């Protein structure tokens, strides 16, 4: 269970972004039905008021948080990869819009998963502002959690695959558009009962052999990190 409590732009926090330029969900609950409207942007999908300023280069970073900011952030069952996908504003996130910007899921070098240094990062984790059109945009963060992964949510609807989907309005102003973004995936539809990476046991199959579910990375995808950039506690 967490949630996106807002980003940091260039290591500059941007403030609380919750019902402001987050689409937040009324809750930290997961969504696990993968043909579920609830995929694109978690359970309630609206413009809100606000869109954060970047320019393409700047460092973006989401914070997430579990019940209070810069607490444990996610309960540390929840092992799992973490992703950033992009979408055009105007699609409000429906069609075959969303380009994979970041990928990180189990690193065999440090022997931990992406959630796991989630953690240790007090919820941050960041992207670069990829160089596509000046204009309005969707970033879609999705944590999944597989502690109970080794059920397909379709079989058992109380186990699964546990989606923390959070979108955020960025505006994307000084842009070069050196990499136009392409047609990406949908969600729903991108993930299915079939795909890699959303039936997995962490009981029994081990963390080595993890693939996380398509799609790759965008090759114009500039690169991110899962490390703090802010100390929320120097506010
Ligand atoms: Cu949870």
């Amino acid at each position: 269970h967490t949630l996106v409590w807002g980003v940091w732009v260039n290591g500059v926090d941007q403030g609380d972004g919750r019902n402001i330029y987050i689409r937040s969900p009324p809750n930290n609950n997961p969504v696990k039905n993968l043909t579920s409207p609830d995929m694109t942007c978690n359970v309630d999908n609206r413009v809100v008021p606000k869109s954060v300023p970047v320019n393409a280069g700047d460092t973006l970073t989401f914070e997430w948080y579990h019940n209070t900011r810069d607490d444990d952030i996610i309960a540390s069952s929840h092992h799992g990869p973490i992703a950033v996908y992009i979408a055009p504003a105007a699609s409000n996130g429906q069609g075959n819009v969303w380009v994979k910007l970041f990928e990180d899921a189990y690193n065999v070098t440090n022997s931990t998963w992406a959630v796991d240094r989630l953690i240790t990062a007090h919820g941050q984790h960041s992207v670069v502002v990829p160089h596509v059109a000046p204009g309005d945009y969707l970033f879609r963060a999705e944590i999944i959690a597989l502690h109970e992964a080794d059920s397909l949510y379709s079989q058992n609807p109380i186990r699964g695959a546990q989606f923390y989907i959070s979108c955020a309005q960025i505006t994307i102003n000084s842009s070069d558009d050196s990499t136009p973004l392409p047609a990406g995936v949908p969600f729903p539809g991108a993930y299915t009962d079939s795909t890699p990476g959303i039936q997995f046991n962490i009981y029994t199959t081990p963390a080595t052999s993890y693939v996380a579910p398509p799609p790759s990375v965008w090759s114009g995808a500039l690169g991110g990190s899962i490390a703090q950039v802010g100390d929320a506690s120097l506010e």
